[PDB]
């Protein structure tokens, strides 16, 4: 095995001396394995599923049944080992470098014969490694185990037919937020004698919805994991770990204050957390207040930009949630969907996708999409992907001669918003006949540009 | 075994690392990775000369101190042909109480240290799974001087001189300002070591004069720009040295200037933004019609603390300083026609049909240029050809009379 042990890890002989952690909910996966690889040819099981799902949990299962003695008479003994191909490759500058030592490893395989490959990343496999293993794959002689995304797994293996037909896709799906505390549950032991803290429940139950939550990158069986472990070494560097640890070292990682992730309550202050950044328009904010408490997540027709931008900071993330999109350009389909295949545009909905929970205001207002957006709240773009605004909120603004909307788009909206507080308006922005000055030079937006041109002037000179 | 690395706790208890000051949260961070059960390597990500290894030096400094948790107050820190790696792994494996540090880590429980770049390049799939990485800021100019204060006694015993507190707030200023392609926390320490090395070669102690000076010479801007409001005091001198007219608006841009950077929206705009890069930096300044240009203290002109931004652009029966420009734009041939040993002289009515013919007042002086090239510059080397106008006399422009030149 020291050809093999310089390359990779025998996971069945960590899982012999325990090693490995427990795998919880994975039955299925690995039964599903487990028939792949008793096959008589093309036994080549390829995980598939996103980063952090799983897949190397999986296969840790397979090698910790293989331990105990459960798998098939066929995969009784057998020995996993790991395998990258960066390794091989590492160090490879000649003709021939990398053919010599993967021909290496694949005759020690055929001496010891009792041998599993776990190929992650089997995407970058694609004369090379692909060629070399090919004419081995098909007989079934090297059963193999990959790990890749769907993303990769389509665009680099299911392209090459010759390789593609020798692997069989296995999906590993992300675990749900139920499914992620008993994961948690199950490895709690673990963290608990290596931390030497003691977790709750609710931690567990706290971190897993609020990852789930607000890291929208990550994948849930890792990042609830890695909250647990960051909130278990804070701890140490100072006992018992709760619901609040959680939440402030999640409010560390992404800028939100800690008594924010710590909702009827906390929804109730609306009203006293609007009028802190806006003020006046008090009828305005109090319906809004009130629409947004009882309950895409609503939609609005409307100062305008001032509220919407409070609401976005009141509600999910700051004044940059906000999506401002100037509809008089339009007076098209770069919007829309930007352009179909083949036609200028096709290669840059847009902004909606890379953040889901955001507020999208429209200036001066294709009626179609608009009305498919709030009737099911979905859209689907040029390229295809669908686009979601089920959590959303929607924003639409708008603008004496003589002797002296489709219906169907205003029904679906949710609900229609329409001399001291200039006073209070130029100390915001900030003598009483100086206040009044300033109020009826700027007003009748222009109020901090005339209080720019005057009072900062005067005052820097 | 000691031989394949230095120990930097046996280093730091001797008293041979220099003090780390100001990066208590990075040492924070790096201890807290350091602790966790999965991704328990911390990876330094940071600019060349941030102090990536300097934390690591802190890290020393706090566990031979005791400030560590207990997990890590008895570890040895070490920093670093496969038979002697796979002797040396069995060694530590075996010990048990050493954490190895990798410095420059994209060579390749341990720490690594490597800039953004290399970072994405070389370790950003395998490794991925074994590395967290922790962020190490730039130090600020206050940041940097509390450094040069620290490091100020070890400074002073090795070149035996003496630095004062206002040489390391000129060194650290100085730096930052004009040495930006460097990083400050190493160009700061440059500075003032450099000073010390040139006091210990004259012969003792060091002000920012000198300081000045030494970066002077490094970048060649003179002394006096260096230790010089009263770099805006001057704007109205030195930008009416080089535009013609419009004084009116060089002085509204220069007063609201002086009040800030700041910001700004056919006839010397271009030269007025060009004299006023010249003024503030040095350099005749970018023009467009961006990021990396601006990112590697300049004026950008259209048609970021520091950047200064520029931007240009009835129906019936209804009623009821240019013989300066023409001057300089001559000066080129008259200059020319000096190294050809002749001098050019222009009368004032030549002048005035030169601005005529070649001035547009709806397109400022832009066709004067050609102008002049075809009224004189064709004209003259006709007549050099001809030989009739040698070397040493003097070329007199007169018009007379739908007029015409004529060449004396
Ligand atoms: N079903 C599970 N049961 C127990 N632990 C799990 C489970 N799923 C994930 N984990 C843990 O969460 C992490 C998942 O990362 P992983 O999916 O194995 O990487 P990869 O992107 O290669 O699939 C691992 O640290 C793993 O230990
Ligand atoms: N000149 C301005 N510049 C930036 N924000 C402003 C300006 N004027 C008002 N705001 C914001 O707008 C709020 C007042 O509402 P307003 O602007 O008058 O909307 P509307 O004119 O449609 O009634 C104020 O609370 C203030 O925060
Ligand atoms: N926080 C600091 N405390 C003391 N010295 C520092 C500090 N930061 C940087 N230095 C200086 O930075 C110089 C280079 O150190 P370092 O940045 O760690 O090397 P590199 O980044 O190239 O790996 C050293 O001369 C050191 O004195
Ligand atoms: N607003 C401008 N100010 C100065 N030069 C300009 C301007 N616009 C264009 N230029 C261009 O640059 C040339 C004119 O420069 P010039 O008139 O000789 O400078 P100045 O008038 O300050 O002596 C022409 O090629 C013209 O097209």
């Amino acid at each position: 095995s020291l050809v093999l042990d310089q390359f990779g890890r025998n996971l069945t002989a960590a899982a012999m001396e325990g090693k490995l952690d427990p795998v919880i909910g994975r039955e299925k996966e690995i039964e599903r394995v487990m028939q792949v690889l008793s096959r008589r040819t093309k036994n080549n099981p390829v995980l598939i599923g996103e980063p952090g799902v799983g897949k190397t949990a999986v296969v840790e299962g397979l090698a910790q049944a293989i331990v105990h003695g459960e798998v098939p008479e066929t995969l009784k003994d057998k020995q996993l080992y790991t395998l990258d191909l960066g390794s091989l490759v590492a160090g490879s500058r000649y003709r021939g470098d990398f053919e010599e030592r993967l021909k290496k490893v694949l005759k020690e395989i055929n001496t010891r014969g009792d041998i599993i490959l776990f190929i992650d990343e089997l995407h970058t496999l694609v004369i090379d490694a692909a060629s070399i293993l090919k004419p081995k794959l098909a007989r079934g002689e090297l059963q193999t185990i990959g790990a890749t995304t769907l993303d990769e797994y389509r665009k680099y293996i299911e392209k090459d037919a010759a390789l593609e037909r020798r692997f069989q896709p296995v999906q590993v799906g992300e675990p749900t937020v139920e499914h992620t505390i008993e994961i948690l549950k199950g490895l709690r032991d673990r963290y608990e004698a290596h931390h030497r803290v003691s977790i709750t429940d609710a931690a567990m139950v706290a971190a897993a919805t609020l990852a789930d939550r607000y890291i929208n990158d990550r994948f849930l069986p890792d990042k609830a994991i890695d909250l647990i472990d960051e909130a278990g070494a804070r701890m140490r560097i100072r006992a018992e770990v709760d619901d609040e640890q959680i939440a402030e070292v999640l409010g560390n990682w992404t800028g939100i204050p800690v008594f924010k992730l710590t909702e009827t309550t906390r929804l109730l202050r609306m009203e006293e957390e609007l009028h802190k950044r806006i003020i006046g328009q008090e009828d305005a904010v109090k319906a809004v207040s009130k629409a947004i408490r009882r309950t895409p997540s609503g939609s609005f027709i409307f100062g305008k930009t001032e509220l919407s931008k409070a609401l976005a900071n009141f509600l999910f993330g700051d004044d940059d949630a906000l999506i401002q999109i100037d509809m008089g350009e339009f007076h098209t389909a770069s919007r829309l969907f930007g352009a179909p295949p083949g036609y200028v545009g096709y290669e840059e909905t847009e902004k909606v996708r890379r953040k889901p929970f955001s507020v999208v205001l429209f200036d001066e207002i294709i009626y179609n999409s608009l009305l498919q957006v709030l009737e099911d709240g979905r859209l689907t773009d040029g390229q295809g992907r669908t686009v979601d605004f089920k959590n959303t909120v929607l924003i639409f603004t708008s603008n004496g001669l003589g002797f002296s909307f489709r219906p169907e788009f205003l029904n679906r909206i949710d609900d229609i918003i329409v001399r001291e507080e200039i006073i209070r308006m130029v100390d915001l922005m900030i003598t009483d006949a100086a206040k009044a000055l300033l109020a009826k030079r700027g007003f009748d937006r222009p109020l901090r540009r005339t209080i720019q041109r005057e009072i900062e002037d005067q005052l820097s000179e």
